[PDB]
């Protein structure tokens, strides 16, 4: 029973604007009072809007992983809300931009590794995400990030060529996106292909061009990104190998 009684929720501060409405921080008093994120939905009086909004809760219900945000519950009477576990430090991109000169390279590699464990878990369940990007990752603590959006908010600059050309989204296309996400992390939250028009990305990729090696990115990590960006989907690694390779890279950086 994921249905939460509204009297147990104490709506707090607005922390952002989601695709469906404002997102707030709050308190859920079950177990002692716990920190929660509350997604709201401006137009959920409409059944069509409500179904799309609440699909993220139906999807998240299925998962249990240390690096995937937990669904606490839903309130399906107007105003409709989705209650999730709060990642108190917020969005990964802003976190990386603000903490750029204080975070060590070991921390950036650790974030890529933790995301790879969540994605290996989703791969083990045959779940295809379709929207892997640093904008969908949240920060729980200085040493913990979580995949935090399954709403499906066109992200051309992150998409695998087969996704752009044929609308095909598979486990291999998620690996291409994860490569872009790793580039974003190592770039301290800079977006891929800044200044380039969406319809021109396609052409550069076809021409064999890829995102350049971020400054101070270990060459082993960049080589791993280039493997995620094989044009042929069948040539991209799976998450079991990405996770193992990232663990080695992380330990090599920790040793210095
Ligand atoms: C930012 N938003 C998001 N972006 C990406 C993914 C998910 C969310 C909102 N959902 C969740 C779920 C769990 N924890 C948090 N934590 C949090 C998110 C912002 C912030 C603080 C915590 C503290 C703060 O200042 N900002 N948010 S958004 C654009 O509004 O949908």
């Amino acid at each position: 029973d994921y249905e939460i009684q509204r009297e147990r929720i104490e709506l707090g501060r607005c922390i952002g604007e989601g695709q469906f409405g404002d997102v707030h921080q709050g308190i859920y008093m079950s177990n002692p009072a716990l920190a929660v994120a509350i997604k709201t939905c401006k137009n959920c009086t409409s059944d069509s809007v409500r179904e799309k909004f609440l699909q993220e809760a139906l999807t998240m219900r299925q998962f249990d992983h240390p690096h995937i945000v937990k669904l606490i519950g839903v309130i399906t009477e107007n105003p409709v809300w989705i209650i999730m576990e709060l990642c108190t430090l917020g969005e990964l991109r802003s976190f990386l931009q603000v903490r750029k000169y204080s975070l060590d390279l070991a921390s950036l590699i650790l974030y890529a590794y933790q995301l790879s464990t969540a994605l290996a878990y989703l791969e083990s369940k045959r779940f295809v995400h379709r929207d892997i990007a640093a904008r969908n990752v949240l920060v729980s603590s200085n040493d913990c990030v979580k995949l935090g959006d399954f709403g499906l908010s066109l992200p051309i600059k992150w998409m695998a060529p087969e996704s752009i050309n044929f609308r095909r989204f598979t486990s291999a296309s998620d690996v291409w996106m994860f490569g872009v996400c790793m580039w974003e992390i190592l770039m301290h939250g800079v977006k891929p292909f800044q200044g380039v028009k969406n319809n021109d990305v396609i052409g550069r990729i076809e021409n064999g061009e890829r995102l350049p090696m971020p400054p101070n990115c270990p060459p082993t990590l960049y080589s791993l990104m280039t493997k995620c960006w094989a044009y042929d989907p069948s040539r991209r690694p799976r998450f079991t190998e990405l996770k193992a390779q990232l663990s080695t890279i992380l330990e090599e950086e920790k040793a210095q």
